[PDB]
């Protein structure tokens, strides 16, 4: 369940962080650390600014955690020994899902040091604890002076660029406080920026030590107590010269300098005895919560306790995951990429009655991901915002693990696409409010004063968080939680849309996955879901402008530089929905259906000149961040057009399948009329032309009449269709992009492309200014793995997937030396104006390396579409936990964002991942777990009935000696599958012999079959049975 | 004249910082030093953005120089000692007016250390020269292998901004070139701020190193030689474990690194024997001024004649203030203090014949005056901006030391009070503009093309340093100088206020001291 490694400080550098948990009920801390030194380099609260210890990039990180993070000095019979600053002395470190410990055994001074990290959870103040202890392995009596602590607390107050431009400055205002008391408070004397509304400081840092017993020790806040004139802080020069009880009566600065915090005692340890410190690091708003906190003596026992309870967060977050293989490496792997996921897209929960709430979630960042300005919510039922693409992927699988979320990321993700088929960047944390008379109706049993504060708290946007705190701080120890239970099913959910900067091209092709996996977990529910009214639409932000508006001219030719139409910005916080009578009336409505339908004709409305990829015309690239530069070359994805084909499909079978009438809008309608017509004007140009001019200029300009008709406002009148004509619609534009698909395969190779570059040569400016061209001309590019990721979910011949499969295995894709798939082939001899990947060495960030999100994609499309033998080798070897630690370079429980390809120049970080474990590749191994456990459609709708069946597809490698697997199901029920024999158990190739099922109140029952139906299956999919025991191929396993 | 500090490791901190005086025909560098390990910190050319070595605040400065700093490791019989690590060891700081140098003398490992610094004068290419000479003051011969140099170059392209934030992430633009040619050179592979017009970039940082004969050594810039698993830079695990002669036998990482510059060489030094290594550190804009600066062979008494050239440079310059008393303290101080207001508000210089031009000013900055984002102009006759009331006191006494001045300091001041009695708070730098027929008339005995080139250059304001490049770049390498001192006379002088951020009620107060000074 831990991973060890020994003698990090020499192993190759990694980083890695605390989850950051603190419980329902705590306040979460971000905490950085890396494999050198005392391992933690960074943590604060909220954000950069406000770090206790400075934030560093990982390379500063590196370079500094030896000077700038936790130090450690015994001085043993006069001498002074510095745990884990030699590398040759034997340390270790043990990394838990949610704790962090390292030990060094130096056998010279026969002193062994270990220190415990841990985010402390479940309370008001959001803290690190250290816990540190020394003990005497020598055979003799020793008279040990032990000091330990901080070098640099940052006071709050000072911003993570104040100190890395002006610390020298900055350091006027600095200041440290209650030195006597015990507890330092480490704040600015007043507010740094100037101008400021507020000129008094009322947060601070602060630190507490003790031992055992509980009571504090007296702290060192100047640094040049313990290292003199030393200010690299290699050596404490001072405390080597003086005795550490005269160092405590010396008279300290606590102004004016960059302060520490340092406690130190003086024990003389029998042969085998110890000495543990119990150290607290943390930051509070004010200083009557840092009193409160402490009015109760924190003792030895608290500390374990608390460790105890951090551990059990991660332990019951990951519980929903647990699995039992012939792998314990494969296991560990499971729960800790289910905790960062969870870390990523957040944790759905049961808030209340009526409401479903996303805790744990952040906008996230690390040493290396430096970039990123990351900010946790320091306060309780903890959330963050995301992107669009990440959070919309991560809470993919939601349904399985929490029925109760049921279809609300559905209507949350598909509520985000706009009118003209784009979407928000940024999906804001969950808030409430309360109206004026429910609010009246709900604290009639509260004090008078009371009743006005919580009046005029709730009556605005708030967060569970914000609202438990305000009751705290109204009732001021004891209240009623049914109280705040109630506020909470009582108010209303507010919409949760952030424009952002930009379109991107690919954002709206992972909704399809989120309603497959909910019709996976809930088969006969498809017709209510398509046909609930309940969806409504984000209000742009921005237009897309007119195609003639979007072209430039430039040295290098015509340019596609001006996508936004800057006139048509509208102001960001004003109303957030697409409303009737033109913005006027109700909030405009609608159905599943409508949405996407109104997808698939803006997308088929997006295609290129020659009908094969979707333009860039938002300005910015699909999947694929670091080809910016694209949108600029016209440039087109094939993985988009995959996308519209299987959503196309996707929609006439739901057509089909439920036969009525559809309700959609005038503009829409009309749209939709217009481009039907389009197509059977068109059908014989595109069949046989190559190059599709008009067609292109037709389906255009009626988009661009659509878009800009519907961005100034919709009336709200909606047509009415019947399933047969929206079918035959859509059915002439499956038809028309699998035309396409077939040309851009035809003229591509023996790989399917992803994307489409294409020069205009010929061009003709226009009165208005726009400039119209007049020739396409496309252009080849380097093959990525998207494209082949995206073509194996179409429902294409399985003779092609294989050839595809070897096509791609023999290419430029796959790297044979790591036997691991590369996310593009070399992109050397193609445009310099494509992006940061062209600026990049090969095999590194997003440029041909093994980019382990699209790596798990791969994989995963191979499992779905059949390849059994080939997934199972290439899962064998490239899944992260059977990567050998030495070369993957960090613990083989974690993922990183990408692994150093062959083509890297540096032999060394060949087949080692570098960035943390929070790739998008969690949620897509998530994916393949369920998959091989349960395989594809675990419940399937027959006779009209719920049908319960289980099909695992499980290699050799994972079945156990005694052939029994285990894993769990929804997050309650435990399958314990049995199989007659090692081998790999394709589907298809074995039977379900019988299946017995213990209910949670202690009944049995036993079904001697493949297959249960009514009672039984409902049963399990509500949750009410605790075990079921499986017999595959046999009825017991033998050797 | 010089100010000695003995065991300066162990004395209270303090920052300073070379004058950054390259000449008249020079390029100046800003080079910031504190009085720990080998004093040396953060030096660059322009700004906080084009340094050398990474700039730090004071307190991250004295923090970081044992590191980041200069280093040297000496491998006497098969241990390494690390010179200015040890303020227990016997050191010393030796402080000139434009100069810098330190010693040790480690009885224990009978080996001296001097470091000289000094930054390079009268070039086209601004640049740190950096001398370390390593004595064998034991009775024994000893096999020394000496390895010197810096381990964090940033590379050109890099900011401040990126690096302080996101180091990481920059190291992937990073990279190192022409590391067989011997002249190493630090640059980003590409621009790296997106959607800039020129991706490719030019400039480039460069260093080299050699012994008194002037054949360049093979550069070390992969740290991960010298450190191996050490990232904190402490101790050189790597040169501990291999020879000197096997490390540069391996294949460096020449990207995805924060590359170093690591010079080595391997000798058997005779009792009382030395060896010297002769470092250069700098930059160019391109690689074309590099390879003509190093089309001549730099050998010992190069470097020697360069640093007697700076030692002149400020002697020369502080001449003008040179008093005997019965304190010699007095007398240095007035030589100092003459050239730290000359830096502050530049030195007055008759430039051709009726113009007058302020040198070596500088919007200054430093390691304590952080939030100041300085700036020094790179090229010949350098200035730089400067506020209002600065700039108005420090030239107070101009006349007396410059009677050529005139009242040339009074019309620029008061011709900067508005009508409402405020003025800007900007002086900006002295440009001059050339009139359409006046420059026709000049450029007559001048070829065709060149004559075209001057012509489109000399129209727009331009600085003398930017004229007497221009002239170098559309000449080759010989000209006549008669020409730009004729361009000079006959350009007009633009004006020079930028308004800047508001109003102060004391600016005009100090114009009188102008007016009694001239009367005087």
């Amino acid at each position: 369940e831990t991973f060890v490694m020994d003698d990090y400080g020499k192993k190759s550098t990694f980083a890695s962080f605390l989850p950051g948990i603190a419980g329902i009920r705590g306040i979460p801390i971000w905490c950085y650390y890396v494999n050198r030194g005392q391992c933690v380099v960074s943590f604060g609260v909220d954000n950069k600014d406000h770090a206790i210890m400075e934030f560093y990039p990982a390379h500063q990180a590196y370079q500094n955690v030896k000077t700038t993070g936790f130090r450690t000095f015994l001085k043993k019979n006069g001498t002074v020994f510095e745990p884990f600053s030699d590398e040759n002395i034997t340390h270790r470190m043990q990394i838990h899902m949610n704790g962090l410990a390292i030990e060094e055994q130096n056998r010279s001074s026969g002193m062994d040091t270990k220190v415990v990290y841990y985010t402390l959870p479940g309370e008001n103040v959001g803290a690190l604890v250290r816990v540190v202890s020394v003990t005497n392995q020598s055979g003799e009596p020793i008279e040990l002076e032990l000091i330990d602590g901080m070098p640099a607390v940052i006071p709050y107050g000072v911003s993570m660029d104040s100190m890395k431009n002006m610390g020298q400055t900055a350091k006027a205002w600095m200041q440290v406080e209650d030195l006597s008391e015990g507890l330092p408070y480490y704040r600015v004397r007043a507010s740094m920026d100037d101008t400021a509304a507020v000129r008094r400081i009322d947060g601070g840092n602060f630190s507490a030590c003790c031992e055992a017993d509980g009571r504090r020790l007296q702290p060192i806040v100047d640094p040049s107590l313990i290292f003199s004139y030393d200010l690299s802080l290699k050596r404490p020069v001072g405390f080597e010269e003086r005795p550490l009880k005269e160092l405590l009566l010396e008279e300290q600065m606590t102004q004016n300098l960059l302060p520490c915090s340092f406690y130190g005692i003086t024990r003389t340890l029998a042969p085998g005895g110890s000495v543990t410190l119990y150290e607290l690091i943390g930051q509070v708003e004010n200083k009557q919560l840092l009193k409160e906190y402490f009015a109760e003596k924190k003792d030895a026992a608290y500390f374990e306790a608390k460790k105890r309870e951090a551990d059990e967060l991660a332990e019951a977050l990951t519980d929903g995951i647990r699995t039992r293989t012939a792998s314990a490496a494969f296991d560990a792997y499971c729960r800790y990429t289910y905790m960062d996921n969870v870390l990523r897209g957040g944790y759905p929960m049961q808030l209340g009655n009526n409401k479903i709430f996303y805790v744990y979630s952040r906008k996230h960042g690390d040493l290396e991901r430096d970039y990123n300005y990351f900010s946790m919510l320091p306060e309780f039922y903890s959330q963050g915002n995301g992107n669009f693409r990440d959070v919309n992927q991560n809470r993919r699988c939601d349904t399985f693990f929490a029925p109760f979320v049921g279809r609300k990321n559905i209507q949350e993700f598909y509520s985000l696409i706009q009118l003209d088929g784009y979407n928000p960047l940024g999906v804001e944390k969950l808030t409430y409010r309360l109206s004026k008379e429910r609010a009246k109706k709900l604290l009639t049993d509260v004090k008078e004063e009371q009743r006005s504060a919580l009046i005029d708290f709730a009556t605005k946007p708030f967060t569970p968080g914000a609202l438990c705190r305000k009751f705290g701080e109204v009732f001021g120890d004891t209240w009623d939680e049914t109280l705040f239970i109630r506020v909470i099913d009582f108010a209303e959910e507010m919409v949760n849309g952030s424009f952002g900067e930009g379109y991107w091209s690919d954002h709206w092709t992972y909704n399809l996955d989120l309603i497959l996996d909910y019709l996976s977990v809930f088969p006969e529910q498809e017709k209510e879901m398509l046909y609930e009214e309940v969806y409504t639409t984000f209000l742009s932000r921005i237009n897309v402008n007119r195609r003639f508006r979007r072209y430039v001219e430039t040295e290098n030719g015509l340019r596609q530089y001006r996508a936004l139409n800057e006139a048509s910005r509208r102001a960001a916080a004003a109303e957030k929905l697409v409303r009737t009578e033109y913005g006027s009336g109700d909030v405009l409505t609608m159905t599943l259906m409508e949405k996407l339908i109104l997808l698939g004709a803006v997308k088929f409305a997006t295609l290129d000149a020659y009908g094969m990829g979707i333009e860039m015309e938002g300005g910015k690239p699909g999947w694929y961040d670091a080809l910016n530069g694209m949108p600029g070359l016209f440039g087109s994805s094939m993985a988009e057009t995959y996308e519209l084909a299987r959503m196309l499909s996707y929609t006439i079978e739901a057509l089909k399948q439920y036969p009525g009438e559809v309700a959609l809008i005038e503009e829409l309608g009309c749209f939709l009329d217009e481009l039907n017509l389009i197509t059977r004007l068109e059908h014989d140009n595109i069949m046989r032309d190559e190059e599709l001019l008009s067609f292109w200029n037709r389906i255009n300009d009626a988009k661009e009449i659509y878009r800009d008709k519907t961005y100034q406002g919709v009336s709200g009148k909606k047509m009415v269709y019947h399933t047969e004509q929206l079918a035959a619609i859509l059915e002439g534009f499956l038809e028309i992009v699998t035309c396409g698909i077939k040309k851009a395969r035809r003229i591509s190779g023996e790989i399917c492309p992803t994307y489409f570059t294409y020069e205009v040569p010929e061009y003709e400016k226009l009165k208005d200014g726009g400039i119209r061209p007049l020739k396409f001309v496309p252009q080849n590019m380097p093959y990525f793995l998207e494209g082949p990721v995206r073509y194996l979910k179409l429902p294409v011949e399985q003779g092609e997937k294989r050839a595809l499969y070897e096509a791609v295995k023999e290419s430029d894709l796959y790297d044979g030396e790591l036997s691991m798939y590369k996310v593009n082939a070399s992109l050397a001899d193609s445009s310099f104006e494509l992006g940061r990947a062209r600026a990049f060495t090969p095999g590194w960030l997003e440029n041909e390396s093994i980019w382990l999100h699209m790596e798990y994609k791969y994989l995963l499309e191979l499992l779905r579409s059949g390849l059994y033998e080939e997934f199972f080798a290439d899962f064998k070897k490239a899944a992260i936990p059977f990567q050998n630690p030495e070369i993957y370079g960090r613990s083989i429980y974690e993922n990183s964002s990408f692994i150093a390809s062959s083509r890297n120049p540096n032999p060394s970080c060949r087949g080692r991942g570098f960035v943390a474990r929070l790739s998008g590749s969690t949620i897509e191994f998530i994916s393949m777990w369920k998959e091989m456990m349960f395989g594809a459609h675990p419940f399937r709708t027959e006779q009209e009935e719920l049908v319960f069946s289980l099909a695992p597809a499980i290699p050799a490698y994972l079945i156990p000696e005694d052939g029994r697997l285990s894993a769990a199901f929804m997050s309650k029920t435990t399958v314990c599958y049995e199989f007659g024999g090692h081998r790999d158990y394709v589907p298809g190739t074995y039977r379900i012999r019988h299946m017995v099922f213990f209910y949670e109140n202690g009944s049995q029952a036993t079904v001697e079959g493949e297959k249960v139906s009514g009672k039984l299956a409902e049963d399990i999919r509500a949750g009410r049975v605790r075990k079921m025991e499986v017999a595959v191929d046999l009825e017991h396993h033998h050797h």
